[PDB]
């Protein structure tokens, strides 16, 4: 037992940890994207840049745990990064549409931990997912949202000339 | 009643001006340190400045409680401020030590505090203790623990050499 | 094939696939024993940052790969990565003793990579290779090789003096 | 002999005339293509500048060669410099195509001279191809395939206004 701990649940311990992973299976997902959008047989930079972009967010919000779980006095237990899953993305929306779901599940997940939190009674693991994980949730699936909704509206799947406009104007 | 009050639960007022007490008690505890680390037969300087810093922290935690009782509505009560439980702290790893206690206690007290305001509905004492309190206390915690082991690191208490290196390298 | 495709075998792809994933594991040890050296039961954040940049270092080694693949035409194929061999990592030399195999295990993988591709006559990707990744590898070898020589001086694995001092003057 | 010619094969030499000769006929293409998008009936002014910059580009590719035979002690003999294959080049995706042929041409051709380097063993020629232009080249043909597939989304060579935006931003 650490010199340390204090208030932390077992249960809330192994969470962290495994919400690690998923931060870091997401960010994985978006560098796919990115490598995929860097094909020149897509190339759309402004996409690929908007998901490696995401793709270093996700990062940082990993390490964050990371420091949540020894400032806590558990301890990081690391597990395979699976990959992403596909080898291709398709399009701007459909690539979209899976960042979507990717992140409702990722937001899920820290709703779960919260909730779990609120359950072993630690006010702190609260007070950190909600000032450090959730607003910056809620916000990232406003932003996709409102590009989905811009992408059907310039004629995606189909519209070549409304993929080209998105990349040069919505990113 | 106070025109200002709203929300605000007697068993909570009394809990605040329990909490400020134990802060100024702490406080008085850091204070006791710094003086311990300045006599001539010690003399690690860097430690008693970091002793002496924290007393202030704690004391800024200590106001902080009473412009929140005011602002409440509640009313401020003040009550001795006992002496430190010993006139002596032995050295630095013992003195790191006795901290983590006292800094363990404090939190708990605000745990214990949290749990109160929680049960009686109150979410703005609760977001005040989780943005004020809370967190500052884990980096506390950590802070002391992380120095603890290099104080053991270093050889503590036997080692004098590595106290010394301690007061140049860990502190300012 | 990529339009953009010339004289990249696919022997070549394959094998920049895999260089890829390798960089990425590398980078997921260093993680590991960032993560480490931060428990407060550990505590030589000097050295913690150390890891995390080395961390960060080969992350970027591994997005130059996938950038190189889609300007060769290649197709970035992306595999599990693999969870680092260990869960502590005991102390400093340990850690730069592991750091030490790591990255001659890369180096080697590079190597192979050039010979891969001199033998195809690809003379871009061999001074790809050359450029951007051979002397960075023999420059971070000497490096820990340094660190180690200290280590071994600074009384390491016993002398809890010794790691300390290297925490503040070597890092 | 030239006092300062060393481990520089006749073949080399005669090649080195002959990747010169390629450039500028590179060059004067290019030049063709800008004279073509700045007519008044085709009116692209940014891809004409596209076209123009390539122009000087590659007078400066022959420049570099003309000073490396120089250098080596070898003699720089020139040959006429043939007209390009058109007088007209139709569109923005068929001048981009023809480009992209014309880069693998020149690609190609460099390849085959650094070939000729390895079988002479001068790594000198050698490394002088992989520092100046090898690299470049590939940079080129990624760079115009990305627009052949963008020019392509913009539905050329019947979609006007994609032509015309293409002009607006991608270049
Ligand atoms: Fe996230
Ligand atoms: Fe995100
Ligand atoms: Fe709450
Ligand atoms: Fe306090
Ligand atoms: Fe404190
Ligand atoms: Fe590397
Ligand atoms: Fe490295
Ligand atoms: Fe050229
Ligand atoms: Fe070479
Ligand atoms: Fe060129």
């Amino acid at each position: 037992v650490s010199q340390v701990r204090q208030n932390y649940h077992s249960d809330c311990e192994a969470a962290v940890n495994r919400m690690l992973n998923l931060e870091l299976y997401a960010s994985y997902t978006y560098s796919s994207m990115y490598a995929f959008f860097d094909r020149d047989d897509v190339a759309l930079h402004n996409v690929a840049e908007f998901f490696k972009e995401h793709s270093h967010e996700e990062r940082e919000h990993a390490e964050k745990f990371m420091k949540y779980q020894n400032k806590r006095g558990g301890r990081v237990v690391l597990q395979d990064i699976k990959k992403p899953e596909r080898d291709e993305w398709g399009n701007t929306l459909e690539a979209m549409q899976a960042a979507l779901q990717l992140e409702k599940t990722v937001n899920q997940a820290l709703l779960d931990l919260h909730k779990l939190a609120t359950d072993k009674v630690d006010p702190h693991l609260c007070d950190f997912l909600e000032s450090e994980y959730l607003e910056e949730q809620v916000k990232d699936i406003k932003r996709i949202g409102d590009f989905i909704t811009n992408l059907k509206r310039l004629g995606l799947p189909e519209n070549g000339m409304g993929e080209y406009l998105f990349d040069k104007h919505s990113v």
